[PDB]
């Protein structure tokens, strides 16, 4: 039997912001849901949220007023779907702690048994830890080192034999080619997790264009080798890192990008003096980037588009003035803008019920566990929930 893995931003992130109403969360066509986030106390030194800063509650979990009061309504959540499973996910991109949560067998033990407690407490199924990244600590925004890859080992090693075997422990892992080769030990840690959650989207960065792509484009190609992403690539690589297929979800951002390479110069690292001898060009001006900032986007800080903006604001906008395509190399939607010379310009792409249909069904050929999406809160009135429940047989 297949899974959706729901993803319900309940407590706040840092792309995202605030969070849902939970009383108004349908979860009749899905399987587990991750209620995310828990984070992490810690002695980062840039860390800018206070209540993390707490030195004798260190490496344990803090649950956010919110969180606390989210978790206290899961009961209600049960009457709709009895088989539901629900987990807690800790981290999320920016969230500090883990490298120094995981780096002793004493500051594991601290945070393993603060699991316990939240878990036991508010009758949660599982917790599913969402580290970005280890290693390479999302290129600096959070600490990190060597010894983390192992270290996330023995964290999840240790987390199974605490929760037992009837408990849900699972992950999210990045995207980048790399994670496999050196920031998860993924035949290491298959065996003690129920399943992996595959971030498959956010890759509209350096010189590429689509942000969720299932397979390249020709119509619109990435220009750097080591920008070039496509969700069958992540997909081919965890493979042949070792992780069976039956133990893999492939993610779905119900969300689109506006991709860098609009508003930045791209650059091919593996060029003498990249950083000034950039390969592509923007092609945004002041006028298209004054068009985003009108509808609540400031470019400068995110890129990020939620599905029911993207049908509300864009494709509903009265002006008209995002234009709906579909790349079917790529197999997703994707909108133009004008020039300032009539001409479209690529805008952002995104998911819509057409790509959410054919990566179910990639899903089921691939013969992979099942779905997760990020996340409840970018759908329309849950219209690509739903429609990734028809289409996968849930």
């Amino acid at each position: 039997p297949l899974m959706s893995v729901g993803y319900f931003n309940g407590g706040g992130d840092v792309t995202a912001g605030p969070g849902g109403d939970i009383d108004k969360l349908d979860v009749r066509q899905i399987t587990h849901l991750n209620y995310s986030f828990g984070l992490i106390y810690n002695d980062e030194k840039d860390e800018t949220n206070a209540a993390l800063k707490d030195p004798a509650h260190l490496h344990e979990i803090w649950l956010s007023p919110k969180v606390q009061a989210d978790l206290q309504k899961l009961p209600a959540l049960r009457k709709q779907n009895p088989d539901l499973k629900v987990l807690l996910s800790v981290g999320g991109w920016g969230a500090r702690g883990f490298s120094g949560a995981a780096a002793t067998a004493e500051s594991r033990a601290v945070f393993i048994r603060s699991a316990q407690k939240i878990i036991q407490q508010y009758g949660l199924d599982g917790i599913d830890l969402d580290w970005e990244f280890p290693v390479n600590g999302a290129w600096g925004l959070v600490a990190s080192q060597p010894a983390d890859r192992d270290n996330f080992t023995a964290l999840l090693k240790s987390l199974r034999e605490a929760v037992g075997e009837q408990k849900l422990v699972t992950i999210a892992v990045g995207a980048n080619a790399e994670s496999p080769k050196s920031w998860v030990d993924v035949k290491a840690v298959a065996p003690v997790l129920n399943y992996i959650n595959l971030m498959t989207y956010d890759m509209a960065y350096g010189t590429q264009y689509f942000n969720s792509n299932l397979y390249d484009s020709s119509h619109w190609p990435t220009v750097a080798a080591a920008d070039k992403y496509s969700a069958d690539f992540v997909v081919n690589n965890y493979l042949a890192a070792g992780l069976k297929p039956s133990q893999m979800n492939l993610g779905i951002g119900f969300y689109g990008r506006v991709p860098k390479r609009a508003v930045e110069p791209g650059i091919d690292w593996t060029k003498a003096d990249a950083q000034n001898n950039p390969v592509t060009q923007p092609y945004f001006g002041p006028q298209q980037i004054a068009l985003f900032a009108s509808l609540g986007y400031d470019l400068s800080k995110d890129t990020y588009v939620k599905y029911n903006d993207i049908v509300g604001k864009l494709l509903n906008d009265p002006q008209k003035r995002f234009t709906e395509h579909w790349d079917d190399e790529a197999k997703v939607p994707w909108l133009s803008v004008q020039s300032a010379e009539g001409k479209p310009l690529f805008a952002l792409s995104y998911e819509n019920p057409r790509s959410v249909a054919i990566k179910a069904d990639y899903i089921k050929a691939k013969g992979l566990a099942g779905a997760m999406f990020w996340e409840y809160g970018a759908d329309d009135q849950n219209q690509l929930a739903r429609q990734l429940a028809e289409s996968l047989g849930i």
